[PDB]
């Protein structure tokens, strides 16, 4: 069996991947729990996430392939499928829709000069990590959240917990436990105090109408606000990468800002991410799929960014292909656990490199590229720091 997930060198996607999808899913070890399938042709990835015989309730007390030496548990969005998972989705669904996240573009710019006004205080060079990845998204969630900005900080610390693949099981229990009385706080703390935030409104759901529980209450409130914390704060760092390791796409996308939705687009596309956080479904009965047959109670898990430069489906699929028209990349899943933070994150991203590339034209690597250095154990892929002149 494939040791699992592989040693990510920055970006790169691994080149195993190519033959892998050429070849029947294959068997992978993860760190721990069961053996599982690995799928990574796009068509099977699909089948995987669209067909309901793959289910990560049914993963709930299983021995999942995993990164940590805990099993996970919980009942939310990532421990349920129709019709319960659907019950939690719809409470969350209007305020995270293209619609309601819209009229958030105006504050996230306004934040985002603010960050940058912050770096040309401080006088180059600048960490667009530290300084600007990092705190314009968890800044954003927490306010869509109702939590207070001074626990920012707090809260970063439990994400780089959340983020390293290396935590110590003790550690992440501890650090675990607290946070999760933190938030049982903030809930009481909503219920007292009602506001225009999206808890208010999971609140209110759960203990006036009883549509979900409270262990569903919380486990929402967590996933949002831990997603919200692991994932744009790693991609505004790699897009920027990418952007600065091809500065012919920067002047582009600085003079015709309307470029930036379909680059933002193919960068999702391109950029391998999810090196651990990547879920086991386990069938529920027997599934042909890529001529090996399934069995009830086995685990698969799938590779997106492989996936995404399947060349049956994307044409030059190794190629950044910053204006790419045909683009069903899966950066952001697919079937009912589709992302439901993707029009956040989408927003996130444009008005990130929107900002950035206007104020700051001059903008180019203030070190060497072979001297930067990728984050190591994360279970996100991302940058430690991103040192920037201009
Ligand atoms: C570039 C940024 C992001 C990327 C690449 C990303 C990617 C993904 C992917 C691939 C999945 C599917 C996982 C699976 O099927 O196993 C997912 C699910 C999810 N994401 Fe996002 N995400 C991003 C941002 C966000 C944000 C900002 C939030 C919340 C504010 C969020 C919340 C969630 C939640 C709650 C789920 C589970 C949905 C469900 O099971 O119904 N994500 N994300
Ligand atoms: C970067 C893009 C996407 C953003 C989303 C963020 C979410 C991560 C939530 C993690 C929460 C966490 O670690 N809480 C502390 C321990 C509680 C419990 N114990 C576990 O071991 C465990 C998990 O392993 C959970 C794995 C979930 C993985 C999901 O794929 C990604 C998903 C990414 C694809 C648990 O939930
Ligand atoms: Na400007």
């Amino acid at each position: 069996p494939l040791p699992y997930p592989f040693a990510p060198r920055g970006l790169d996607l691994d080149p195993a991947y190519a033959e892998l999808r050429e070849r029947a899913p294959a068997r992978i070890r993860m760190p721990y729990g069961d053996d599982a399938w690995l799928v990574t042709r796009y068509e099977d990835v699909r089948t995987v996430l669209a067909d309901p015989r793959f289910s990560l309730a049914a993963s709930m007390g299983r021995d999942q392939p995993r990164m940590r030496p805990v099993a996970r548990t919980g009942a939310g969005l990532f421990s349920t499928e129709p019709p319960e998972h659907t019950r939690l989705r719809s409470l969350v669904a209007r305020q995270f829709s293209a619609r309601r996240v819209e009229p958030l573009r105006a504050r996230a710019g306004q934040l985002a000069d603010e960050l940058i006004d912050g770096m040309v205080v401080a006088g180059q060079p600048a960490d667009l990590v530290e300084d600007f990845a990092i705190p314009m998204p968890t800044t954003i969630i927490c306010e869509v959240l109702g939590i207070p900005a001074k626990d920012h900080r707090m809260l970063w610390h439990w994400a780089e917990t959340v983020l390293s693949a290396i935590t110590p099981q003790e550690v992440l229990a501890t650090e675990g436990r607290a946070f999760v009385e933190y938030m049982v706080g903030v809930l009481e703390l909503r219920g007292r105090e009602p506001g225009d935030d999206l808890l208010t409104a999971l609140v209110r759901a759960c203990r006036e109408e009883g549509l979900i529980s409270e262990e569903e209450l919380l486990s929402i409130a967590c996933d949002l606000l831990i997603a919200g914390f692991v994932s744009t704060t790693n991609q505004i760092g790699n897009f920027f990468h990418q952007l600065l390791v091809h500065p012919e796409e920067l002047t582009r996308l600085r003079e015709r800002p309307e470029l930036i939705p379909k680059a933002v687009e193919e960068l999702m596309r391109y950029v391998p991410l999810l090196t651990g956080f990547n879920l086991a479904r386990y069938a529920t009965a027997d599934v042909e799929l890529g001529g090996i047959t399934i069995r009830a109670g086995e685990a698969v898990m799938i590779a997106t960014a492989a996936a995404n430069r399947d060349p049956e489906v994307f044409q030059e699929p190794e190629r950044l292909v910053m204006d790419r028209g045909a683009n069903p990349h899966i950066g952001f899943g697919h079937g009912v656990h589709y992302c439901v933070g993707a029009h956040l994150a989408r927003l996130e991203l444009q008005v990130a490199i929107e900002r950035v590339l206007h104020r700051l034209p001059g903008m180019r690597l203030a070190v060497p590229e072979s001297e930067l250095s990728w984050k190591q154990d994360a279970m996100v892929n991302g940058l430690q720091a991103l040192p920037v002149a201009w």
